[PDB]
């Protein structure tokens, strides 16, 4: 019977994420599909080289604060039967991230995002990260709400 | 442990949504979930009231070709283990009405839609009519490519 | 002291087409340019070749009603100073015909959209065929509400 | 008719600067009134801890808005266009757009880059400029 192998499942520090997650972890268990989460630390911020450190320790405790949330996933996972979890934290302009992490690793065939995240939730029914990733993700892509 | 219970998988002609027929019918297995396939005949042409019973007979005789596609998928279904298929044409805007559709039958908990359609596989990666109910629907949707 | 030298004001049989068009002469007449009104019947519709008939005389009417539209916007702009009005009724799905005219055309230098159109305006502030374009063009595109 | 009171929101890019050119060239011909608009974006992710890292990164993007901001009221002083204000504001970029536009209801016009500093090759419209031409108030004329 036909089946994924390998999800990715996006999140941001949204609860919306985190519930793509939970349903990535369900799917994962479902299909014994290897899985991935992945937080990308927005890095684009307008600055001259001067602001540099400034930048650095607003990201870096980004980063911090999205890795203590990953091992935090990776308990949860070991409760389930889903096979594994690996995580990842990368730096780039989230969407096109996702989409480059996709289509650079071509075994993974779904993506799973949240409908909203940190923004817009007030103000779209979908965001734009998920809008862009469903236009340009070279496999299936499932939203979450 | 969440699972689907109501699938709808809305179809237009193309083989881009028959292949999303075919995901829905796997994941309808999966979770034995219901489901049900939904082709909307466009009845929005332009005419004046004179070419009523023109517009008719091009609309029926899709509506028929619908109903043909849809007896084959009830054939498809019984071949494997999913529990149901119910079939519905209906005629309206595709958009709107996928939309109305589970808004309106609130147990719906997935909509599954090919990425693109007839009309545009050539131009876009992704459809107006899946982008529009990615943004609309008030559950989960799955774009299959 | 740039200048537009070639407009197009795709439309439809909306009011809210028309309200671009009459927008679109109001620009050709400030800075001189050429204009030209392009209505796109949408020959898209699912259909067998037995049925070609039929369409034919849906679409030569949508056509003739069209032509009749033109017909009295070139009445009106001969009351401007607006130097001029090509009128064109095309074939085709609507947002590639126009897209097509525009790289067909490369001289020309904005394209004028209604907002919404004949399907829309009760689900959405901006339709499918006028986002399309707005993506898809060579060229700056004026959205008129 | 005319406009009477065109908006161009600009960020950093020289897509965006183009926008505002343009903007210029329609106040001139209309005899508009003209507002430039940044957007210093603050959704960053952040702890209380870190408030005034963050306020310190802003406030240099700000910083540099202004010197543009400056650059642009003197090109504005060499043509016909009537006016010019400039203004910068902190939110999310087009809910903030959105927002200023509906704020100033005599505002007829949003005239915008096709994309700005990050999609560029990525997408040939970025997602500023679909959200305000779906939401504004107003016609809005993407420049490209
Ligand atoms: N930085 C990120 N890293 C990883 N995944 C992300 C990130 N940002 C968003 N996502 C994924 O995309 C989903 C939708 O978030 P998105 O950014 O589209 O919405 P938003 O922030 O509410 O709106 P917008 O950013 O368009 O204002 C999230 O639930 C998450 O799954
Ligand atoms: N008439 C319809 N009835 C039911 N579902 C449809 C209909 N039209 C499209 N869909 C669903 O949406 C999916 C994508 O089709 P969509 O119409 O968005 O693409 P397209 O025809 O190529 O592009 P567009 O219509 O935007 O030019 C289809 O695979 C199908 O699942
Ligand atoms: N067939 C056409 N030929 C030329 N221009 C068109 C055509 N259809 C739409 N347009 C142009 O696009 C503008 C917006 O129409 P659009 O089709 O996007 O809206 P809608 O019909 O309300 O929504 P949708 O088709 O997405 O349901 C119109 O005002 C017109 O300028
Ligand atoms: N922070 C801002 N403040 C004011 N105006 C802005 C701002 N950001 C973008 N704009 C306006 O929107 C136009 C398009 O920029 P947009 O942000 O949509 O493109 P992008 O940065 O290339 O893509 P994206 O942000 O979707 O990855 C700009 O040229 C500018 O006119
Ligand atoms: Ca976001
Ligand atoms: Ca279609
Ligand atoms: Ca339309
Ligand atoms: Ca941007």
């Amino acid at each position: 019977n036909a089946r994924y192998t390998n999800i990715l499942v996006p999140v941001d520090s949204s609860d919306a994420a985190q519930a793509a997650f939970t349903e990535a972890v369900n799917i994962a268990q479902r299909h014994q599909a290897n899985l991935t989460a992945l937080y990308v630390v927005d890095d684009s911020a307008y600055h001259t080289p001067a602001l540099d450190p400034v930048l650095s320790e607003l990201l870096d405790a980004e980063a911090a604060h999205a890795k203590d949330a990953m091992r935090q996933r990776q308990q949860f996972v070991a409760t389930t039967s889903a096979p594994n979890l690996k995580t990842e934290i990368s730096y780039g302009i989230p969407k096109h991230t996702i989409e480059d992490y996709a289509k650079q690793h071509p075994e993974i065939d779904l993506i799973v995002l949240g409908a909203t995240g940190t923004n817009s939730p007030h103000r779209v029914a979908v965001g734009s990260t998920t809008s862009y990733v469903v236009d340009h993700a070279p496999c299936n892509v499932i939203v979450i709400r």
